[PDB]
């Protein structure tokens, strides 16, 4: 009963979290096997950062230059590389605490749990949706870079977030493990334009069937819709298209409820058109779209 | 920056969390040292639910009748004692992970992570209040427990016994007795009229400050009188002075006096937001602290 915007236990990420400092620069870096992976901007200064050539910065580094510390314990590094916009520093013990892993490139409209870490310490974690532009609304105070997003599938971490940076406009924007952007976005202090946003339509619509699971059937009319009749209005208010693929996954949610994803469609074309006129969902006035169909199965018998 | 409902690193909970199985009933408990925590009416049959007798139920039932599972090991169950709505099952082998660890009471209006669990599994964490008429609107549950971390301490504040007819959830500290009016019976149980934590809105204005939405903020003024006056028309809790204390280093550090806030929060109970939104949301938030704002500020 209820409905929460859960995330998943941290305890796999936290026993990963380590601090990374090289010249001035400290920030937190993710230890696997023997590996630690972090931003490679950790090699910049504070006036390399309008425009820096980063081989050339990581080619005046040696391996000393790099302090790795895991809790009380220095690492010691023997070897350094760069992928993309990832540094990997290679040391020389294998963290005890590797979960089961993978690593991850997610698609948008995707969600996960961000574990916020400042200079290799947990301060907290929190579930959060890859916006359709690839950037995603955190929490990531000066020092918050190098913080990793993840999902867990039973015993299994799969690393799809890292944190770079965070955008003129206050959104944060990052990589996946092997240091390649989501979004058009490069790893210098620049203005950087974002995509015109969109609301993530198939998760808005899996969080309408939760909540009529939850009791609150308001909003349910029983006019129907056109799949393509539904995404001319979808369109005029900004949200994402909605496909077969997206029909498909809400199949569950579909048959648990008993409402064609039409159906659903066709009241969310309700809301849309006339507004909700002050009643509430799930408690918010405003339509949710940070919960996937699988996360809304999920909580309804997960672990 | 940017401004989510964060909960704390569930780590130092996970590893205490194990699973308890009496009769066949099975529910979560918590491992701490050499005692295993979890609610009593793990003892229960279907048939007890309605008027249960704890006692002449627990007398009935010895060591053996607990199994106590952590992971992929049982636990040997050398002893049991009822405290107040909780179960105290003395094992044999301490937590090799006990964190440093606290049990504490807390009071309404203070938040807590929640780490629900599902016969002793993780399924997820969430931040919460717990509201003014100390019910939980939270997400086999039984036992998952509410905490807080300082620094490398947990401090436990609750334990989830009971879903209310309502949907609400209800539980107790880890002394095992329960927050608010309620009792360990499958009977229906009234939650008190809820109210809105007033001292948290402010907390949270503030930190809508603070992330750059400064739209509700005015120069209109207020007494604490003449804004608790307010507060009672929309159900909201009356501000103390305590709680304007509280909001002290909020007001510091933005520059806003609590009273100033607190005038421009009467204006939007009045007035209502006219669509427009404060942090990402349409509705007053008061599930975070003077105090959740400022660590996580
Ligand atoms: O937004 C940015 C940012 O937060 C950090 C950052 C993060 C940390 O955690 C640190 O410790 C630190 O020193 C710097 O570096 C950047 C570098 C760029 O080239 C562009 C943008 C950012
Ligand atoms: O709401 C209640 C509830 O959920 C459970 C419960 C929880 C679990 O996790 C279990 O595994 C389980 O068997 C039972 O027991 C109750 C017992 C009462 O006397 C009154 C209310 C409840």
């Amino acid at each position: 009963s209820g409905f929460r915007k859960m995330a998943f236990p941290s305890g796999k990420v936290e026993g990963c979290m380590v601090q990374v400092t090289c010249g001035t620069t400290t920030l937190n870096g993710l230890w696997l096997d023997d590996v630690v992976y972090c931003p490679r901007h950790v090699i910049c200064t504070s006036e390399d950062m309008l425009n820096p050539n980063y081989e050339d910065l990581l080619i005046r580094k040696s391996n000393h230059n790099f302090l790795v510390q895991a809790g009380n314990v220095q690492l010691r590094v023997i070897g350094h590389s760069m992928q993309n916009c990832v540094l990997k520093l290679k040391v020389d013990t294998a963290n005890p605490k590797t979960p089961k892993y993978k690593f991850v490139r997610i698609q948008p409209g995707q969600t996960f749990s961000v574990l916020a870490c400042y200079n290799g310490s947990p301060s907290g974690v929190y579930q959060c949706a890859m916006r359709p532009n690839f950037t995603i609304k955190g929490s990531f105070l000066n020092g918050s870079c190098g913080s990793v997003g993840f999902n867990i599938d039973y015993d299994c971490v799969s690393f799809c977030y890292m944190h770079h940076m965070e955008l003129p406009t206050g959104v944060h924007a990052g990589t996946d493990l092997e240091g390649n952007f989501y979004g058009p976005f490069v790893d210098r202090q620049t203005a950087q334009a974002a995509g015109t946003d969109t609301t993530i339509t198939v998760n808005v619509l899996a969080w309408l069937y939760a909540a009529v699971i939850n009791g609150d059937r308001w909003f349910l009319n029983r006019f129907t819709t056109t799949l393509n009749d539904f995404n001319l209005v979808a369109m005029k208010y900004n949200y994402e298209p909605l496909t077969q693929d997206h029909v498909d996954i809400l199949g569950p949610l579909s048959a648990q409820t008993g409402i064609a994803v039409l159906d659903m469609c066709a009241s969310l074309k309700e809301l849309l058109q006339n507004g909700m006129n002050g009643r509430t969902i799930l408690g918010s006035a405003l339509l949710e779209d940070e919960f996937t169909p699988f996360d809304v199965v999920r909580q309804c018998s997960g672990v």
